[PDB]
């Protein structure tokens, strides 16, 4: 259940969005996006119903990643109603991604 995003799709599938989304911004020469993508689904399935987990690889939407000075590094966006909620930068754990999920969501 995991959206695949596009510099195309963006606004639609995200910024006009019902609902909390979170993207992770990704590529492939990056070890802590690997550590990311270890998690998400886990977590896509654990949040259902309150959150819809988005990714955007980096690399191939370059207009995107500017956009929000994602900077080439492995990031999370928490949007809300077309807003960036909340922030988190770098690899973190099941736990850690879970206190982020738990701390900025309803």
């Amino acid at each position: 259940k995991i959206i695949h995003l596009t510099d195309d799709s963006f606004d639609t599938d995200v910024l006009k969005a019902d609902g909390a989304i979170l993207v992770d911004f990704w590529a492939e020469w990056c070890g802590a996006c690997k550590m990311i993508a270890a998690i998400l689904d886990e977590i896509a399935d654990e949040y259902q119903g309150k959150l819809t987990v988005a990714k955007l690889n980096i690399d191939q939407n370059a207009g995107t990643a500017a956009k929000y000075g994602i900077r080439g590094i492995a990031t999370l966006l928490l949007f809300k109603n077309g807003e960036v909620a909340a922030t988190k930068v770098g690899a973190l754990s099941k736990g850690q991604l879970k206190e982020f999920l738990d701390a900025n969501l309803a």
